[PDB]
């Protein structure tokens, strides 16, 4: 009992697969992983099982792993093999095995980095079989033996929905096939700490340094706009050290870069302000930093919306 | 290694109990805890029943590989639980005694909303599967509940361990399962937490108030915007050693109202410096003679809103 | 067998005991945890093994684990079961065994920070046996088979002593009754890089923000004592990130929150001295700057010799 | 669970190859990544041949307790690999197909010279010990030698996997040892360190040159000490991402370059100040006009001599 | 065999060992370890285990472990035991064994920081064997068997030997005998990083702190001088934060505190230099100024060499 069942046609052998999720978990932003904890469930005929119900008495006979062949199904994407339990094996008398078992995997599963903080990610568990010498092995979905348990949570996500891709993707690796099955999680973060812990006081420290434009006090506007400059890079840091490093560009990334040229021209104001002021033309100083009090708040406002246009419009 | 049989129309039920030994490792960005305890497994398998007299061995020992155990599961567990069987004892009327000892890490989540004043509800749950020739049923035996009382969780207070008694028996996947919660109840201390952020974080609040005694812009800057920094400093501290929660946290409350007082101290600063180079300190000084009794005023007000709002 | 030996007589099953440290490592303080890598001594009478020297021609007979009963010793505050490899076992013809593993594992002892870096800690490691329903187990110390090696090292701390207490705390739990030992290590930490590392700088930062006070200049005496303020947060918080947060008051967290108020006091003092100095009164704004610049010193020296007392 | 014989006087010859699935967790200061593959060993021992005619099936499978395995081992891995056997095959002639899946953690040194801009090679070596009664030799079976489409190195471009087909022999303590080079060729993404770190890193230097615009000392040394406070947040931010080089990084050289335009611009700024404390502004104002020229132009100078001799 | 090969005579077993470098790495200096990855050899006489060439038919037996008696050979500083797998095991016909196993193991070996960053340090290996009743066994080094690859690296360091003290030190420990073998790993830490990345800009930030001596104005003084003080702290700290806190004091350690000194003078220099200015006697204080000008360089050229002295050696 140890190979695999034998075809009676021509046909590949199918197995019945169902994740039902018990923990999910340590989702990990800069690896790009998360943990979970399901049961896996597995379904397929070997007529070899087959039995007598009368004859035997019994209406089903149990089984251990090493008395009969179970195929070798595998995740695509995790860091190393996934530690299981089995929780049951069954024969029903035709041939038909029901396996159940309880496994804990680190699933690497990459995401979409540019709405953060406000993105949505779709998580994927992959399931994969490889044919053998003696028949060919096809995944399929047993959509009752799919599911999620209430107690579910990821921390800092909600949960949207647990599905699987019901046609497996069959392909040819190395003279063998393999049959790959898609299961999908979907989760959408949670923002609303991002706004009191980063996005409100990276605007106060902003609007802080413009009233500098109220001031005509060089030694006070610098010191000003220079230690809110300060501030703000503390901020870059602290968003930037959270967040792995994408080849494009992140909203928020954009955002806290451009508060980066604010600065930097607020500074030439300043300095600009003063080298009339110094050089006996507070009309134009004066009338630079009159219009700097309306064009700065004006223009930002402007460049958010184009910013937030540009990502998610 | 099959099930015993029922000679009656009834489930068969399972006494558990867990006893802590150890308490350790509470991580609240993680919102996990470890836990090391005894669990205790009690159940009848009349297959091997024997006689007292006759046998004339009180009890007879077995070990695991030699008779069915059922399987009981952790619920929010990392992994499976890492267990070393102490012992294993049968009683003639088929009555066994299982008893381990486990160290698991477990997954419950917490209320940060009362932080740092808040108390927890740790939940640990024990889960068994039923099989196709009979069904399992979970119960509490309280003697083999309890804790040990070296048992210390640092930077906790521990109140209590209880078990819900009635398991809560319901259907996945065509069979049934028998899920009991044990209960472990724990308030957070507090006082490290006086000294360390909320006394400095008022200090250099106060110490930024003293600009409503002075006239001097580039020294209020200064001493408005230092202050300020150093807020950051702490705000960026405390939220750190936080995971991130959908809610308002109540120290997240304080840190964010006493950045306005820092937002508004600064508007007052500019105004005060702007009407003084206008020539009229008519009312700059008057604006900044107000400020010094509302802020403290405005500041103990809001406080004691807050304070009802989330302990009220 | 899979059975302990039986008593010809009324008697406990004694265990004897002892442990030889050959590794120590690890102080975790955060944690509050130790690692250790000992030899493992285990000792007890099982007379069915017993044999005759001059018949059987050995002095003494060797056995795999798996031959023989060996009793559950386990340890009671540790992490995970200590991983631990069997060295040797042998028996004595009249019946005495020999057990020797060599055994590493990560033990959890709450420590005492309140002299804090100047505090001297007693690690514990505590042993344990569970009896049995045909017999009684207790333990007991074999003195030759405690100590520790010369080359053991604690990083960053001084090893006092390791010692064994002889009496075993027996006690009952689950109708079984429990053999407790307790070996204890005995540290004092090492203080000395504290004082070049945090202590002189952070009196520095304080004597610098009192050069205020030799100065008249309100723009310079606040960019003064608000930016060693700020320092001292540093200070502050480079501290905390690597202790635990206790229930009480350290000695170094005292000094600390100590400190705090002479930077806010100072504020005071430097508000004031410049409000009366525009009000016009440089004779009692000269004054109290002259009277700061002997208080302050002083009323340190005093507070840091009451603190010291109360706390040694 | 001995090993084939020679039918005549010649090596083993197991056929290796390596599969990429996962690769992943680059870490630049351990210099190590880890990786998850399908291996595959092929080789011919003649006592499991079999008749394909009389013996009908076309293949027999074995458990790995059965038959003789060799001993293959990865030279820089923290520990053994993680290794599941997926089959085990054998065809009538005695050539047998051996595939398992494994997890290891590689330790490959990096080359930080031209960073964030350098490209790395990743090596993955097998070896494989020769025995009393035979010698065993690698060799490259590149069909067996890939990588998955899925295979994503964060911040990282993975421009292939390929395998060097000579292995080199050599001799370790009496026996011979076979060794074979997988090579991993990835360049880095540099896109995130514009607006990260470099640019910022401008904007702090080009705001301390205003100070050249100012001639205010107490602000300008408020402005010129600031700036050079935020650049020393940027060099232990860089710095401490990256494993102490016996040699010189071009950020590092860049980073380094940009220290000394501050100590300058501090002696330019104090040097203007005591001019015009000790009043001839004529040069006071003279320098401090020059300066507005010749440190943009010395930095666009040595920046562009930097970049050639790193590039 | 669970018992040990007998004497043909009153004398010892000599259990004769090499260890082969494969890879080293993760020098840990907080918890003074690193880790390894060796060639483990070890070759004894067990007689028992003598068979014919010609009527075995073999040239050399080949053994796994459980099938003959093996020597617990351990290593003393491991964290724990060591990860090994077994290459090869060969017996001739003589009785003679050669034991291979590779092993990867976690050594901690203790440091010296005295001249960090120029330090260099001896790490030792130490390998024991514990004799029994019924014999005594004694390690021995078979120098052929010991050597290191050409591709060790130690990041961070420069690895100039690897080699074994021959003489064990043979002892008594619990009423049985230990013989202890000592292999030791010299290597000097690489110090140029050090440089730039510490040195210089710590120099800097102390030389601009001196410009004050070239300025009357105590608000842009005390901002200078206080400003690079905090700098300096944040060099401290970094560089503390990254070593493990000794009872004795290290040269860098000595040269970061020396430095707390000059800044703490130069205050008082500031200090007075306002006082004076202050109440009318410029005499001395631009007197006091000038000479700082001179003596705040020269007394630390002076202190350098003088602590550079006690350090070396
Ligand atoms: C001044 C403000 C700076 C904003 C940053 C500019 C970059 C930008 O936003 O790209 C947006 C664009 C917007 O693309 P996108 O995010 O909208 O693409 C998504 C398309 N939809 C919405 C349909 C899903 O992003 C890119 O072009 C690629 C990402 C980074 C490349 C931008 C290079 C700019 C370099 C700036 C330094
Ligand atoms: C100044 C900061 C104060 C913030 C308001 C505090 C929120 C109080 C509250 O109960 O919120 C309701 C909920 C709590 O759920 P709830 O209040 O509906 O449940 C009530 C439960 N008892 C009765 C016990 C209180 O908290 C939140 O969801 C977040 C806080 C809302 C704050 C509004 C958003 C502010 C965004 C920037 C700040
Ligand atoms: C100094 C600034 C405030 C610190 C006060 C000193 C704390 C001493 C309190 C005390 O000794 O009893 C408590 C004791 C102190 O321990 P102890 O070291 O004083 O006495 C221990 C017993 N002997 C002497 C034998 C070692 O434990 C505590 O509970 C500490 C906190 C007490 C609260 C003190 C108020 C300070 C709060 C500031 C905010
Ligand atoms: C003012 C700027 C000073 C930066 C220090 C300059 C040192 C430097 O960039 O060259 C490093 C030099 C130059 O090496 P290199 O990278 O120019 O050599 C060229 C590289 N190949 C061979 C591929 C063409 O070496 C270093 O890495 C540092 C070692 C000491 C150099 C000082
Ligand atoms: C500023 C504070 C600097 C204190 C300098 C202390 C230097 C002591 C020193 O290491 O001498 C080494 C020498 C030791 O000789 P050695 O260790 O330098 O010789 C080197 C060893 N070889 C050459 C083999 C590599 O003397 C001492 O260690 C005296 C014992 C302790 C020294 C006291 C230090 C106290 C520090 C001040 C408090
Ligand atoms: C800041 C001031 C300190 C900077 C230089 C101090 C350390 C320089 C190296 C040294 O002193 O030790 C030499 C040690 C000596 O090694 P050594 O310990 O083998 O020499 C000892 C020989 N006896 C015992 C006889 C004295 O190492 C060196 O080789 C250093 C060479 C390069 C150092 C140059 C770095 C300076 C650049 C930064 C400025
Ligand atoms: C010149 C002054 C500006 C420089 C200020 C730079 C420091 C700003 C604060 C951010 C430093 C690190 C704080 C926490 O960062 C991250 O916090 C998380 C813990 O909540 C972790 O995840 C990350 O691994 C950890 O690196
Ligand atoms: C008021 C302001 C004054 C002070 C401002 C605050 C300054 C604080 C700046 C320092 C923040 C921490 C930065 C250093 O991070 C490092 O992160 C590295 C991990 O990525 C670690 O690397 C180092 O440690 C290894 C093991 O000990 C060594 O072998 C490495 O050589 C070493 O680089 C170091 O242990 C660790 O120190
Ligand atoms: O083999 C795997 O990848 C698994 O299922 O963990
Ligand atoms: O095989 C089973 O059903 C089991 O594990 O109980
Ligand atoms: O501070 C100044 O010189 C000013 O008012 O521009
Ligand atoms: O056998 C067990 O310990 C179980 O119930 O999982
Ligand atoms: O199986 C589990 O998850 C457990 O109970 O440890
Ligand atoms: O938690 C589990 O079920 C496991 O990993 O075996
Ligand atoms: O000090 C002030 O008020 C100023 O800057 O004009
Ligand atoms: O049997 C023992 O000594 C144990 O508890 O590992
Ligand atoms: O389980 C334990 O406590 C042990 O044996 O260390
Ligand atoms: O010099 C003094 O004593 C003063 O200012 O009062
Ligand atoms: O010998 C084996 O099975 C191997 O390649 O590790
Ligand atoms: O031991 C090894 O090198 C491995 O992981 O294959
Ligand atoms: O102000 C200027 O333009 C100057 O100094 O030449
Ligand atoms: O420059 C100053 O602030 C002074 O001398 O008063």
């Amino acid at each position: 009992m140890v190979s695999p069942p034998p075809p009676i046609a021509d046909e590949p052998l199918t197995v019945n697969t169902g994740i039902y999720l018990i923990e999910c978990y340590s989702l990990d932003d800069k690896a790009e992983t998360f943990k979970v904890n399901a049961f896996l469930s597995l379904s397929w005929k070997d007529r070899r099982l087959a039995f007598d119900p009368v004859r035997s008495g019994v209406r089903v006979k149990t089984y251990e792993p090493e008395a009969i062949w179970i195929p070798e199904i595998r995740f695509v994407n995790v860091e190393n093999a996934r530690d299981a339990d089995v929780v049951n094996i069954s024969v029903s008398p035709d041939g038909t095995v029901q396996y159940l078992e309880r496994f804990s995997a680190r699933v690497l599963s990459p995401l979409d980095f540019r709405r953060y903080p406000f993105d949505s990610q779709t998580l994927h568990i992959y399931l994969i079989v490889r044919s053998v010498d003696t028949r060919n092995i096809v995944l399929a979905v047993d959509l009752e033996k799919v599911g999620k348990n209430d107690d579910v949570f990821l921390t800092g996500w909600d949960i949207e929905s647990f599905t699987a891709v019901v046609k497996p993707a069959n392909f040819a690796l190395q003279n063998r096939l393999e049959s790959k099955l898609d299961y999908q999680l979907r989760i959408s973060r949670q923002y609303f700490s991002y706004i009191p812990n980063i996005i409100l006081p990276m605007l106060f420290i902003l609007f802080i340094s413009w009233t500098a434009f109220w001031s005509t006090s060089y030694e006070a506007n610098v010191t000003l706009v220079v230690s809110t400059l300060i501030a703000h890079i503390a901020f870059n840091i602290l968003v930037e050290t959270n967040l792995p490093k994408t080849p494009y560009m992140t909203y928020t990334g954009a955002i806290i870069f451009m508060i980066y040229l604010f600065y930097f021209v607020a500074v030439i104001e300043v300095t600009v302000q003063h080298y009339l002021k110094v050089e006996s033309q507070p009309a134009r100083a004066a009338s630079i930093t009159r219009a700097s009090r309306i064009a700065f708040p004006v223009v930002f406002l402007l460049a958010n919306i184009i910013l937030a246009f540009l990502f998610f419009g």
